[PDB]
């Protein structure tokens, strides 16, 4: 049959712990060749991992996630966006205003702090407030963005990451062609993240006026949309707007070719793609 | 003669949209006070809206984020690794810090479930990271992290429940521990735009020595020189020096904001200006 045997599922997990190669593409003739190559790639993975750690101690740099955030934010500031920073705590009434109530499945993913406050699962509740407040101070476009941790329970959503860093940009204000405005903003982020080549998926929407999803090799990377949305009235928003949400850990993982999504972000086991324990 | 000041309520009204020094003002009589009150209230509201429109005309990075970048670039150039650790920490990790059900620091902890909580401090994760990096080098282990920490306000005397902490540490310096610690303090304060500060060294029975940094009588930094009696519980058996900074407080003092709620994360304030 020829080129039949791949790495086993257990072999893949062992290789990915310290290594960042693409081991799921290797094919082999028989079990002996697989085990021989597995032994060699495990040794290379562990040795390459040790070299990278010593390279960081010898020549430290900014954290890869913090570097990713600075590169995108500077590009968005240069595009006229205001960087805002909102608290991680949001109120139960803010969640309810987002239709985040019970028997709605997202409610079970929410980390509750007390009876009245919770960890934000998304940046939309606070961004809604800042959008409306800035409309009172200008009649031109309201262009804001925030990068910050969001929290969702793993055992109700998958997602693999309970804490994840989101980037959400918003351009509130009527546009002659909000789609081109959206695609230009996505291009600004994707080039600044170091991922200039990607795929766009444009579909008409039920709740929004138009959605735009960004793909890289079939992987979901960004979900954008053109307003209005049926939740705009609940937040005293009554004008067109376009926005885009980016998972920054997911962007960093794809750019740096990390084998899992838990290596580039916040961790006590990993540091910039290398396992320190 | 003049013994009339703004009332505490009037001070709160002025500090709502203004960043002036209102608690310093004395007036000859009550009519001169309330006339100056409307003057400063109108000036504060006028200048506050100018700043908002000025930021829409020329956007920039957030004041806190820009401060983090200025300090982090300076520490990286000094040889520090920037690490980022999860906000969630385990109850066992807090117990290793002797943050158990008996101490009042326990009552500040925001609990997530039965075994996890929001970090009230960066030390537990930095204990783990610095010790794991010692396995990979024979020289000094130098790391720092800036991130949100959480403490309940009722038991804390804090006025921020979410605050951005900067913690740097040098495990096994070369290198006199107290001397290298003052160098790192100077690097952070210079990069933060606060070069003039008061540094006092105190003795200790839990650390080898403590160091506190103040600007005009307000604590700005609390540093210490290990070893500490918690180090063996985290498998650390070598001298170290570390410093902790409250970044919102640093930004508030430099920009001369009237409250500590104007420079950090907020839905009411943006870079010192009230947007609602």
């Amino acid at each position: 049959s020829h080129m039949t045997v791949k790495y086993t599922d257990a072999q893949i997990q062992r290789l990915r712990e310290y290594g960042n190669g693409t081991y799921e593409q290797k094919v082999f003739e028989d079990l002996a060749s697989r085990d021989a190559a597995f032994s060699k790639e495990m040794s290379v993975a562990s040795t390459d991992n040790e070299k990278k750690i010593k390279g960081m101690i010898a020549n430290p740099s900014r954290h890869g996630l913090t570097q990713l955030m600075n590169d995108i934010a500077d590009a968005l500031v240069a595009e006229g966006f205001i960087e805002v920073r909102t608290p991680i705590f949001i109120s139960k009434d803010a969640l309810a205003r987002m239709t985040i109530t019970e028997d709605k499945p997202l409610f079970k993913q929410v980390f509750w702090i007390d009876e009245k406050r919770a960890l934000r699962p998304m940046l939309a509740p606070n961004l809604y407030s800042v959008m409306r407040d800035l409309r009172d101070h200008t009649d031109g476009p309201v262009k804001i963005f925030e990068m910050g941790s969001c929290f969702r329970k793993e055992s109700h959503s998958g997602m693999h990451l309970e804490e994840f860093t989101m980037l959400n940009l918003v351009d509130m204000g009527p546009r002659g062609d909000a789609t081109e405005v959206l695609k230009n903003y996505i291009s600004v982020v994707m080039k600044a993240a170091g991922l200039p080549d990607y795929d766009l998926v444009q579909e008409e929407s039920d709740v929004y006026k138009e959605t735009i999803d960004v793909e890289i090799n079939g992987q979901e990377v960004c979900s954008a949309a053109v307003g209005p949305h049926y939740l705009d009235a609940a937040h005293d928003v009554h004008e067109p707007w376009s926005g885009a949400g980016f998972g920054l850990e997911r962007l960093l993982t794809i750019r740096e070719k990390y084998s899992t999504v838990k290596k580039g972000g916040a961790s006590i086991s990993y540091l910039n793609g290398a396992k320190i324990n």
